[PDB]
C-alpha cells in the first residue's frame, strides 16, 4: 500500500481538502462581484460578460437556423428546425469539417476564409443558399459584446491563436471572409459562447436550468443573473445571462498557493502563458500533459521505471486525456495503463502501472474539485438572488472530458453537492452540444432584427444626403427668385415680402417706445428706451399677457381689443398713461407691407385662426380697438415680422447681422436685399430687410420629394392643411406631433408598448418642444428618460425609451438640417450680392426650440458650414427677444414719419 | 376683529398650515436627493452646485487678500487681513461702488468692464496695485464649477440681467476685462455663491456653522453635505459645500398648488419669468411688489378705500418691500402705513391702514414659513447625514430682509424650530457680510493654486513643442549620419551596426529551424518549421525558461551554460534530440559583426550583467557551452538583433515591412538601409539592415537639452549610467523609475501623501509597465485607481489618485513622442535615400509597453505622421515575438553558405 500511501504524500498539494475547495469558492464569489461591479470589472480577472440572452426557450420558438460552432474539439456546422404551430418538433442534421493546425495558428484570413467555405460548401450539399437561413454563430473564447450579433474577440484561449482576430469583430470578419467568395449571402444574427449555448440547450428541455456549464477541451460556466446586478448594462427589468469566463480565474495571482510547479511548467510551455490559471488546472486540453509532466518528474527521481526514461517520455504532448481516461477505467485500467506505458518506451512493471493509474486520479480528481469549487459559487449567488432556504435548479454541462472520463462526473456532483448542501441540483448532459440552444438563440435574436430592421426602414426616409441637402438649398434659391421678381410673385410660395426696414440701427435712434410682441408663445407688451451719444443705453419693461383659447380663435375685433386691453394695463402699470407714444407692431405672420406702417394680414399661421382677420391691415384693426376704448391715444409707426424685429435686435450691437431667423413655435427668415432685385418695391438704391416667409417652401409641392407619411398626417391634421409645410417639418409646434405620429405607427405594429395605444399617445401636442429638449439631453440615463415618458402618461420600459429616444432624434436632426439648408442658400445669396468669394455674416436667432435643444442649432451649424462652405457664418442669441430691434425700428419710422 | 377676519379669509391661500409646511418640506427633501443624483441631476429644478469648498475655516488662514461682492443689493469691493501669528485677527476695510441699471442690464462686457474698472480705481486709492493680494470673488448667481476658480454663469436671477454670459466662465470674462485695461494685475483665485460666503464668514466664529442662509433681495442656502452623496463629484472621503439655489424651486410645476393668482401675475411682469418661483413668493426684491398687487385686486374689489384707485396704486414698484416692513412695526406700524397710503394717492381710513398692515402680515409670514420648510429639510438633511436622534447646528445668515424686518426673524425662528424637533439651532447673523468668509476661502484656494502652479511648472518640463520634436527629429538624423560614415562611427554614439541581412524574406524559405529569444522579459527556445512552394505554412512551438537573478548577473560561462541546458530541455520537449539542427539566436543587445553568424557583445544594456561576457563574440560562447556538455551539437547560423527579427517577422507577410521597432523593456529600431551609405562594410551594392541601437542616443549629451532632473536620478541610478539615454526616456524599464522619481519629489514638497515618503515609495520597480498601463486606462474611475495604488502598498486618497494618473499620462505621452520623432527620423531618411517625394512602409513592432499601454502606440504613430508628413508608415503588430524573422534569416544563412 506504500505504492499509493507514497504518491498521495509526493502530490500533496494537488489534493484539495473540502477546507480548501471552501476558501476557492469563497474567493470566486467575490470575484464574481468585482467582475459585475461597473468600477471594479476593468480590473477583474473574471469578466463576468454579458450575452444578450435574457431567458431560456419558452417553446415559441420556430423557424429554420444554420448554426456554427467552432473552438470546440472541432468545427461544427448544424441546422436546426421547429415550428410548433405546424406541430413540427425540434429536428436538425449536423456535420464536421476539417481544421489543420496550421489555420488554427495562422492568420484570421486563412481561418475566416476557411469557416466561410466550410458554410459555403455546408449550404452547396443541401442546395439552401437560395434560402434567407439566418445564422447563429457558436465562438467560445471571451468576447466583448454590446449587442447580439456582435463579437469583438477579448483573447485566444486554448488551442486557437490566430493573427489579427483579437480587439476585432468575427462578425465582420466572418462577414468579409465571405463577402470575397461571392458564393453565398450570409445573415450572421447571433453569436454565443457554448457555455450559453449548452445552457439554452438544456433549459429547452427544463424549465428549471439556470446554468451553463463546460469541461472539456476548455472549461467555463454561465448563469442567470439579474440585470440589477450587471452594472454593465443599463436595465433592471428581469434577468440575463453572464458569461463568467472562469477560466481567467487567478491570472492575477490571486491563485497562487493553489498552483504548484507542474502548473507552473506547463504555463511555460503554453500557447497562451500567464492566462486562464485556473482552467489550466482543469480542462482536457492539459490534463493529459499535467500527468506527463509528473511522471517525469518522478521517472527523473527513479520513483518510476527504476527510472529508465525514454525521449518519447519526455516529448510534448505525448501523454493525452485520452489515456487519463482508459488508464481509469475500472476494468482495463491497469491493462491500458500497460500498453499505453509500454508504447513509451519505458519498461512498465504492474507496479509501474498501479502507480501511474493513482496519478492520473490524483490530477483527475482535483479537477473535478476545482470546478466544484467555482460551480459552487455560482449557485450560492442564485440562491442568495432569490432569497429563498433552498435551491432547486438545472444545470446544462458539455465537453469531452465530463463526457468520456469514467470518474469524472461521478466524482463532481458528489463533491459539489456536498460543497452546497443546501442545494437540489439536476446535471443534465446536453446531446446536441450547442446547436439546440444556439438556434433557440438565433431565433429570437432574428425576431428581434426583424422589427429593427423596419424601424430603421421608416426611419431612414428621414434621413438626407449632402446631395439632397444641397437640392433643397437649390430648390429654395429658385423660390427666392420666384418671390423677388413682379412677373412670379404673385404664384411664388416664399412672398419674400419687403419689410420697409432699409437699414440696420446707425447709432442715432433716441426716444421712448411701446411695443408690441405677439405670435410667439408669449404675447407681451413692451416700453423700450433708447438713448444715443456717447453714452448709448437701452432700457426695456414688458409684461407677459396670456391670450385665452377663445379669443385666439374668436373675432378680430375680441382679439385687438384684448390686445388694447393689455395696452391699457401695461400703461397703468409703467405709470406713462396720457402721453401719445410711437409703437412698434411686432405681428409675426405674412403681411403684405405698402410702408412701415401698413400691414395686411395675408394668411393666419401656427395656432392664429381669428375671424374677419385676412385681408385687412392689422395697423387699422388695432387703430380701431384704440378708439374703440377710447381711453388712450397712440401712434402706431411701425408693424414688424419677428425675424425682422430679432435682426434689428442684434443688429444693434453687431454691424455684421444682417440676416434674421427663429425657430421657436414657427420658423421663418428674413435678411438683408439689393433694391435692383426687389422688383416689388419702386426704386433701385439701397437696401431692404426681406420677411421671406420660408415655412410655405413646399406648398407648391417642391418638397414632396422628402415629405413622409407622417408629415403628411401632421399637415393634414393641422389648422392650415397644405400651407406652411416647410415650417411643419422644423418648428416647435409641430415636431412633436412627427413624432407622435411615428410612435403610434411602432405601436400599431408592435415595436412599442407592447402595442397598446395610449389615451395619452392619441392626445396631440403631448410632446411639446420641452419634452423634446429633454428626451435628447446627453448622458442622460435611460431610467431617467423612462421617467420623463411616465410622467407624460406613457407607460414606457428600457427598450421603448431607447426607441422613442432615438425617433426624436431623427426628426429634430432632420429639422436642423433643412433649417440649416435654407439658411445656407440665404447667405449664400448675400454672398454673391456683394460679389464675394468669401462672406463673414452673423445671424441674429431667437425661438424656444432653439434655445432649449440640445442638438439643433449644433447640427444646423454644422450644415450651413458644410453647404455654404465659401460664408462663415455667426449665429448670435438673441437675449432681449424682439422689443429691442422694434423699438430701433420704431425710432426710424418716427423720424421718416416726422419727415 | 372683522377686518382681519374678512382678509385672513380672502387670502386664505397664503397661509400655510404646519401640514402644508411639512407636505413643502418633504417635496423639497425629495428635489436635494433629485439634484444630488447623477441620474436626475439634468432634470431637477434645486441644482444642488458643489462649490469645492471642503470645510469652514480652521484657523490656519492667513495673509492680505481683495473680495468683490456682486448680486447683492449692493456692488461691494473690499480688502481683508488675517494675521493670527502677530495679533492680528481680522481686518477689513471695504467700499461700495454705484452699479446703474443700464450696466446691469446691458452686455456681459459693460458690466464686466464696470468691474475690472472699480476693482482697479479701489486698488489706486490703496496704492496696492503692486502687492501679489488674491482675489476672491463672491457672484451671487447660480454657476456650474469643476474647480474653485471657475464659475460658469448658469442663468441671471434677481435684478440682473446682461447680455453674452450665461454659459461662459465670469472669470475668464473678468480677466477679460482686466487685461484690456492695462492698469494692472489680478489673480481671480476663487469664486464662490454669498450663501457660501456668509457660511465661511459665521463659520470663522462659530465652529458649529453647517449652512450659509440668504434673505435678501434673493434667497438661498448652502450646507456640508457628504462627499459620498455628491454624485456630481468624484470622491467619497469628507465633505463638500452645496449650493442648493433653492430659488428655482418649483420652477417645473412642483409647487402650484401653493402659488397663487398673485404670484403668477408678478411672474409674468419678472426679468425672468417662470424661473425663480419659489424665490419669488420669499425675498425682498419681490415681497413689497406682490403686496401692491393684492391692494389693487382688492381696491378694485371695493375690499379697500372705499374702491378708490390712483396711478400710484397702479404703478410697478411704487411698494417696496421697505415700506412692508415699516408698516410691521409694532409702535408706528398703523402710522406708517398712514403715511406710505398717503403717499400713494388714495384717502386712506383707519381700517385701510389695518387691512394693509395685516395683508403685509400674511406675506412676509408666508415668506417666513416657505423658507422655514426648505431650511427644514436641509437640518434633517443634516441630522440623518449624521445618523444620530438629535442635532445641534449653526446656521450662518445674511440678507436685507431678515436684517430689517421687525417680525420676520422671529416669525421665521419660530416656525423653523417647530419643524425640526430634535434640533438645536443657533441663528448667527453675519454683521461683516460675506466678505470675511469669501478671504478665508481665498486663502485656502491661493495655497492650492499655489500647490498647483509648482506641479505644473515641473511637468511642463515634459511637455515637447512640435518644433521641439522635429529638433530630436533632426539631431536624431545626424546622429543616423555620424554612425553610417566611417569617419565618425568611432565618435558615433547612435552605431548603426550591420546586422549583415541583405533583403527581406523573398518567399523561398524552407526548413525546420532552431531559434533562441533572450533579451526580453522571457527568455524562450524556439522549433520553427518554414515549408514553402505552392503551399506555405509556418508552425512553431516554443517554451519560456526562467533566468534566475544570480545567473543573469553571474559569469558569462554559467549564462551560457544555463542557456545551453535549457535548449537541451527543449530538444527533449520537441522529442527532436540528435539531428545537428541550425539555430537562429536572437539576442537583444548591441553587437559587431563581421558575418550573420559572427557577434561581439559591445556593452550590457538593460538589466544584464554578466561578467566575461562584453568583447566577446557571443556565438563563440554559446558553441562553447555546448562543447562543455557534449550532450548534442548544434549549427548556430545567425546571431540576430530582436528589432531585425521582428522585422524579418513582419516583413514575410508584407513586402514593405522595411524597418523594425521594439518599445519593450528597452526600446530600439532597424531598418533596411542601401550599401552605399553602410561606409562600414565594403561595397555599395544592394541593400543591409541596420541595427541602429538608437537607445544610446543622448548618451553624448545631444538631448541635455530637454532631460531632466528625474532623468538623470534615473539615469544616474541605473546599472548602465550614462548610457542608453534615449531609450531610458522611452521603454518600460525606465518609465516606471521616471514617475517614481518625480512622486518623491512631490512628496517631498508636500502635494502628496501627506509628504509621508513610504516605504513602498522607496522601493524602485514599483511602477511595472503593466502597473503603468492599467492607471491610464480609458474612462477609468478613480476608486480604480485609488484601489490600485492601495494594492501597491500606497496609502492614498483621491486626489493623490489624480495626480499620479497626471504624472503617468505625462511621463508615457513623452515617451510616445520622443519615440515617435527617431521613427519620423528613419522613414524619412529612406525616402530622401531614395529620392521620393512621398514614401509608403510599414514598420514591425513588438515589446510589452507597445502592446498593453492604452496610450502609447496611438500617440506614437500620430507624432510619426505630423513630423514626416511626405511618409505613410503603417504598423503591423508581431503577434508571435521574433522568432519567426529570426528563422526566416536562418534559412537565408544556411542557404547563402552551400550556395
Ligand atoms: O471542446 P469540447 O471537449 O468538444 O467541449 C466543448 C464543446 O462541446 C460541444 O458539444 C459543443 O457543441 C461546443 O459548443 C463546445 O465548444
Ligand atoms: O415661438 P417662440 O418659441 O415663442 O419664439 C419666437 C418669439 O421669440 C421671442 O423671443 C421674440 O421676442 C418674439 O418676437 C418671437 O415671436
Ligand atoms: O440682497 P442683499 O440685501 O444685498 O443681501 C445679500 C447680500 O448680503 C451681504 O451682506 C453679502 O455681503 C452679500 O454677499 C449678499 O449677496
Ligand atoms: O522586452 P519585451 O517587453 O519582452 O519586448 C521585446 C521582446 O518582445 C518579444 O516578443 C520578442 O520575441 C523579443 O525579441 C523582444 O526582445
Ligand atoms: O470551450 C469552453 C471554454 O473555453 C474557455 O477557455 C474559453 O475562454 C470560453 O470561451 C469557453 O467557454
Ligand atoms: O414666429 C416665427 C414665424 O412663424 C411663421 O409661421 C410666421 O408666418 C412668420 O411671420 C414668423 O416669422
Ligand atoms: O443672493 C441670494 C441668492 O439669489 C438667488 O436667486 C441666486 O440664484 C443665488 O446665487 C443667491 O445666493
Ligand atoms: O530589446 C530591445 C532593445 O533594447 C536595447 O536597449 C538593446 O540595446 C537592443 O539590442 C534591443 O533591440
Ligand atoms: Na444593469
Ligand atoms: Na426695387
Ligand atoms: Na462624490
Ligand atoms: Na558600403
Amino acid at each position: 500500500d506504500d505504492q499509493v500511501k507514497k504518491i498521495d504524500k509526493y502530490l500533496y498539494a494537488m489534493r484539495l481538502s473540502d477546507e480548501t475547495l471552501i476558501d476557492i469558492m469563497t474567493r470566486f464569489r467575490k470575484e464574481m462581484k468585482n467582475g459585475l461591479s461597473r468600477d471594479f470589472n476593468p480590473t477583474a480577472t473574471v469578466k463576468m460578460l454579458p450575452t444578450f440572452v435574457r431567458s431560456i426557450p419558452d417553446g415559441s420558438e420556430k423557424g429554420d437556423f444554420i448554426a456554427l460552432d467552432l473552438g470546440g474539439s472541432s468545427f461544427r456546422i448544424l441546422r436546426v428546425q421547429v415550428n410548433h404551430e405546424k406541430n413540427q418538433n425540434v429536428h436538425m442534421e449536423s456535420e464536421v469539417y476539417d481544421t489543420p493546425e496550421n489555420i488554427v495558428h495562422g492568420s484570421g484570413s486563412q481561418l475566416f476564409d476557411h469557416v466561410a467555405e466550410c458554410l459555403g460548401d455546408f449550404m452547396e450539399k443541401r442546395k439552401i443558399k437560395d434560402k434567407k437561413l439566418p445564422v447563429g454563430f457558436t465562438f467560445s473564447f471571451p468576447c466583448q459584446q454590446s449587442k447580439i450579433d456582435e463579437a469583438i474577440l477579448i483573447t485566444w484561449t486554448k488551442r486557437f491563436k490566430a493573427s489579427g482576430v483579437e480587439g476585432a469583430d468575427v462578425v465582420k470578419l466572418l462577414n468579409k471572409a465571405i463577402k470575397k467568395r461571392g458564393d453565398y449571402d450570409a445573415n450572421i444574427v447571433a453569436v454565443v459562447n457554448d457555455t450559453v449555448g449548452t445552457m439554452m440547450t438544456c433549459g429547452y428541455d427544463d424549465q428549471h436550468c439556470e446554468v451553463g456549464l463546460i469541461i472539456g477541451t476548455g472549461t467555463n460556466a454561465c448563469y442567470m443573473e439579474e440585470l440589477r446586478h450587471i452594472d454593465l448594462v443599463e436595465g433592471d427589468e428581469g434577468r440575463m445571462c453572464i458569461n463568467t469566463e472562469w477560466g481567467a480565474f487567478g491570472d492575477d495571482g490571486s491563485l497562487e498557493d493553489i498552483r504548484t510547479e507542474f502548473d507552473r511548467e506547463i504555463d511555460r510551455g503554453s500557447l497562451n502563458p500567464g492566462k486562464q490559471l485556473f482552467e489550466k488546472m482543469v480542462s482536457g486540453m492539459y490534463l493529459g500533459e499535467l500527468v506527463r509532466l509528473i511522471l517525469v518528474k518522478m521517472a527523473k527521481e527513479g520513483l518510476l521505471f527504476e527510472g529508465r526514461i525514454t525521449p518519447e517520455l519526455l516529448t510534448r504532448g505525448k501523454f493525452n486525456t485520452s489515456d487519463v481516461s482508459a488508464i481509469e477505467k475500472n476494468k482495463e485500467g491497469l491493462h491500458n495503463a500497460k500498453e499505453i506505458l509500454t508504447r513509451l518506451g519505458v519498461e512498465p512493471s504492474d507496479d509501474d502501472c498501479v502507480s501511474v493509474q493513482h496519478v492520473c486520479t490524483i490530477v483527475s480528481f482535483r479537477s473535478a474539485n476545482l470546478v466544484a469549487a467555482t460551480l459552487g459559487a455560482i449557485l450560492n449567488r442564485l440562491r442568495d438572488n432569490k432569497g429563498t432556504p433552498r435551491l432547486r435548479t438545472t444545470v446544462g454541462v458539455n465537453g469531452s472530458l465530463y463526457k468520456t472520463h469514467p470518474q469524472y462526473s461521478r466524482r463532481f456532483h458528489k463533491t459539489l453537492r456536498r460543497l452546497v448542501p443546501d442545494s437540489d441540483v439536476r446535471f443534465l448532459l446536453s446531446e446536441s452540444g450547442s446547436g439546440k440552444g444556439a438556434a433557440m438563440v438565433t431565433a429570437v435574436a432574428y425576431r428581434l432584427a426583424e422589427q429593427h430592421r423596419q424601424i430603421e426602414e421608416t426611419l431612414a426616409h428621414f434621413h438626407l444626403t449632402k446631395d439632397m441637402l444641397l437640392e433643397v438649398k437649390k430648390r429654395m434659391r429658385a423660390e427666392m427668385e420666384l418671390g423677388l421678381r413682379k412677373q412670379t410673385h404673385n404664384n411664388a410660395v416664399v412672398k419674400m415680402l419687403p419689410s420697409f426696414v432699409r437699414r440696420t440701427p446707425d447709432g442715432t435712434e433716441n426716444g421712448d417706445f411701446l411695443a408690441l410682441d405677439l405670435g410667439g408663445t408669449n404675447f407681451r407688451v413692451l416700453l423700450v428706451k433708447i438713448r444715443s451719444g456717447k453714452k448709448r443705453t437701452v432700457e426695456m419693461h414688458n409684461k407677459i399677457y396670456a391670450i385665452p383659447i377663445e379669443i385666439m380663435q374668436g373675432t378680430g375685433e375680441e382679439l385687438f381689443d384684448h390686445i388694447v386691453s393689455c395696452i391699457s394695463d401695461f400703461l397703468d402699470y409703467m405709470g406713462i398713461k396720457g402721453p401719445r407714444m410711437p409703437l412698434g407692431f411686432t405681428f409675426s405672420f405674412p403681411c403684405q407691407q405698402t410702408s412701415l406702417d401698413a400691414g395686411i394680414l395675408i394668411t393666419w399661421t401656427k395656432g392664429f385662426k381669428a375671424t374677419d382677420c385676412v385681408g385687412h391691415d392689422v395697423v387699422t384693426l388695432l387703430r380701431d380697438a384704440i378708439k374703440r376704448r377710447e381711453e388712450f391715444d397712440l401712434d402706431v409707426v411701425a408693424v414688424v415680422n419677428d425675424t425682422v424685429g430679432t435682426m434689428m435686435t442684434c443688429a444693434y450691437e453687431e454691424p455684421t447681422c444682417e440676416v434674421g431667423l427663429i425657430v421657436g413655435t414657427g420658423s421663418n427668415a428674413c435678411y438683408m436685399e439689393e433694391m435692383k432685385n426687389v422688383e416689388m418695391v419702386e426704386g433701385d438704391q439701397g437696401q431692404m430687410c426681406i420677411n421671406m416667409e420660408w415655412g410655405a417652401f413646399g406648398d407648391n409641392g417642391c418638397l414632396d420629394d422628402i415629405r413622409t407619411h407622417y408629415d403628411r398626417l401632421v399637415d393634414e391634421y393641422s389648422l392650415n392643411a397644405g400651407k406652411q409645410r416647410y415650417e411643419k417639418m422644423i418648428s416647435g409646434m409641430y415636431l412633436g406631433e412627427i413624432v407622435r405620429n411615428i410612435l403610434i405607427d411602432f405601436t400599431k405594429k408592435g415595436f412599442l408598448f407592447r402595442g397598446q395605444i395610449s389615451e395619452t399617445l392619441k392626445t396631440r401636442g403631448i410632446f411639446e418642444t420641452k419634452f423634446l429638449s429633454q428626451i435628447e439631453s446627453d448622458r442622460l440615463a435611460l431610467l431617467q428618460v423612462r421617467a420623463i415618458l411616465q410622467q407624460l402618461g406613457l407607460n414606457s420600459t428600457c427598450d421603448d425609451s431607447i426607441l422613442v429616444k432615438t425617433v426624436c432624434g431623427v426628426v429634430s436632426r432632420r429639422a436642423a438640417q433643412l433649417c440649416g439648408a435654407g439658411m445656407a442658400a440665404v447667405v449664400d445669396k448675400i454672398r454673391e450680392n456683394r460679389g464675394l468669394d468669401r462672406l463673414n455674416v452673423t445671424v441674429g436667432v431667437d425661438g424656444t426650440l432653439y434655445k432649449l435643444h440640445p442638438h439643433f442649432s449644433r447640427i444646423m451649424h454644422q450644415t450651413v458650414k458644410e453647404l455654404s462652405p465659401k460664408c462663415n457664418v455667426s449665429f448670435l442669441l438673441s437675449e432681449d427677444g424682439s422689443g429691442k430691434g422694434a423699438a430701433l425700428i420704431t425710432a426710424v419710422g418716427v423720424r421718416l414719419r416726422t419727415e
